[PDB]
């Protein structure tokens, strides 16, 4: 018996690469706010943790800050996944899944998370599977080419992201592909693929 | 309802400074392993996580490795706190409480955990309070003086602890006192204070 | 049970950027003062606190004065939110919510409020939520474009606001939108969006 | 009805100058924790506001930091004053009253709080007075001489307090006296005077 078990409605997760337009997509559901629990733009949380901008720290110094950043992401996802609601539908930008299967895996591959950090995160992930209910009935996948995602990143010009190369978006694209198209992860619910190009 | 709620027996937590003799104290319950759930010596997990020595890394490079270390410690305690058991008594060495109120706080004060690392841990702690049941019926506090703790640490001579100064033990001591004697933490359960300075 | 809880009639909040025409819009209800509790334009209070002009001090030296300024705003908002009335309707210019979600947040982002100052405001907001009932049934959002709000500010020529750039209104605009259109903020009640570009 | 009205046990406030021994005195009630709501040593909060040491910022730069410092002290006192409890006795170290009648007043008199900052804090106090219930049935005054207070402060050697002059303890002593001995403040409940020079 996990925390939040039996307390959650049908849940949609909006996934896709950086700059795939997840927030822009979720904005369309604004009029329906009375019947949908909408939990959007988690990134504003990660830029302001009682004043501290973890996102900024992460990109500057990933070998020191990537583990607390991803730890804090994991938490905010958990807080959203388990938030109470009397509404019959919940829709969320991202999830604990993209953190684990995409961004944490990529940061291990590129070396920003050393084994000890990766290990600590994965052991947390495993304990979270045992202890906390994560409701997920549909994933909407906003699929893009790495190049379109990079354009939207350059256009948006978030300062924290000023040094993000195309290769990093290519790496992240393949991981989203591995999970959402090629069924290479143990999760595990329905997926609707949308062309966001 | 929280995870592990209603699943846990009377639970005793053995607390005290580094080198206070917590494992030794818990050792004397071994002969009753079949009547008691004993979860002892968590430091052994921290020294080998799929081969990685987080304790050693923390001590060598706290500013990089203190956050992931405490985050792993928090996990191992939660793993122990929520462990299912068919016995009427559980006794554990340490708790999530001393990682939070003593070690994480001291690493904050000393600069080992930057403010965004500390805030991340604190935010995790608040969410753990909401989501995970931590059974705590009695705390046994092996109260020592920092000098006695320090001597036992030098005797034991763990390579990881080779550079630990007495000042750190004094800091840790006052924090255990603030929590277990002076009831300065929101945590409240019965405390039994033993003199752990003798033989 | 909170202070003012169950004491308040249906309550409307008028919100919008600086210069968006909140007091003007509220002036239309003047003739109905006897059936409506009308609380406008709070800036008159911030310009004269027993003779101290805090709005002017804040613009001149924000690193020292932004914090007691927003603290006073918060207080005058609470005074209005909880002000007693035997009328069936209350209408108010601004609210505690815009101070928190728009003005305090922007002063944090621009450095006017150092961290300890922002933390202190936020912790107060958390306590106020626990202790004080803030009736909020409808927000009327006077939606303007930054350039239109800026022109009105220049036309008006309050001396306190003489150094306010267009950029600042652009930041405040995005924060009103984030709150009132995109509902990124915890507080929810119905919002009526009006075009106040004229 | 004010917030927390009717929810509070008989409440004892422990007051005295800096270094008068309030925490030490309160330590004596530790064994009775299960029957007494004990709220001690609030200075640990003022030193770690999500990692920010407001106490240190105030002493370093009082003209900038004294206002948010006292604003936060006031909050913490309110959080304690209104904390729920099933216990039949509540004992708190310090109170909102001493922030207002002693420390805020002295920082006004020495210039650390300029008029508009002081005005903001006082207007808040008046609102708090109307909206929040503060239970206070007995004040225990640990009376000292400024010299004993000053010696204890030097001996404790808190880094934040290293530049604290004797004059400042003299000023604070007289304000506590004004309030707790000479009945100069609007507030009244019973006062128990104790010689803490011992
Ligand atoms: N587990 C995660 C999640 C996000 N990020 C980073 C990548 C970006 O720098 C920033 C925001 O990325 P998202 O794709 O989550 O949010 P966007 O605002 O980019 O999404 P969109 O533009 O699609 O609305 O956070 C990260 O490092 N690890
Ligand atoms: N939250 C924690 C818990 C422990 N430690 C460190 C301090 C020591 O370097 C090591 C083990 O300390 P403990 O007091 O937990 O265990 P001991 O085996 O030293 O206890 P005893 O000697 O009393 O059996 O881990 C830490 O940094 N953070
Ligand atoms: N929490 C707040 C509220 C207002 N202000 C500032 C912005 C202006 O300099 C002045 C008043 O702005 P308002 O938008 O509240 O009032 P106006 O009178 O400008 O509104 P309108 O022109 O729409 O009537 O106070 C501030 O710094 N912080
Ligand atoms: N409204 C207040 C209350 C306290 N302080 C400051 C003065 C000291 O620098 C510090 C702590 O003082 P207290 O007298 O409240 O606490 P102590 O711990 O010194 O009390 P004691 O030593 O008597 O237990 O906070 C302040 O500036 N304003």
């Amino acid at each position: 018996t996990k925390y939040a078990e039996g307390t959650q409605p049908f849940t949609v997760l909006i996934e896709g690469n950086i700059g795939s337009g997840k927030t822009t997509y979720l904005n369309h559901f604004e009029k329906y706010k009375n019947d949908i629990c909408l939990l959007t733009e988690p990134v504003e949380k990660w830029r302001n943790v009682n004043g501290v901008n973890l996102l900024e720290l992460m990109y500057k110094d990933p070998k020191k800050w990537a583990m607390p950043f991803q730890s804090y992401v994991t938490l905010t996802m958990l807080q959203s996944h388990t938030a109470p609601t009397n509404k019959k539908l919940k829709i969320m930008e991202r999830s604990i899944f993209s953190a684990r299967y995409c961004f944490v895996e990529n940061m291990r591959r590129n070396g920003s998370l050393e084994q000890g950090m990766y290990n600590t995160l994965e052991e947390w992930y495993k304990f979270i599977e045992e202890s906390i209910h994560v409701q997920a009935d549909l994933i909407i996948y906003l699929r893009t080419s790495p190049e379109v995602a990079y354009e939207r990143i350059r256009q948006r010009a978030r300062s924290e992201e000023s040094c993000v190369p195309l290769k990093y978006l290519q790496e992240l694209h393949e991981l989203h592909e591995d999970w959402l198209i090629h069924q290479r992860r143990p999760q595990s619910c329905k997926v609707l693929v949308l062309d966001a190009d």
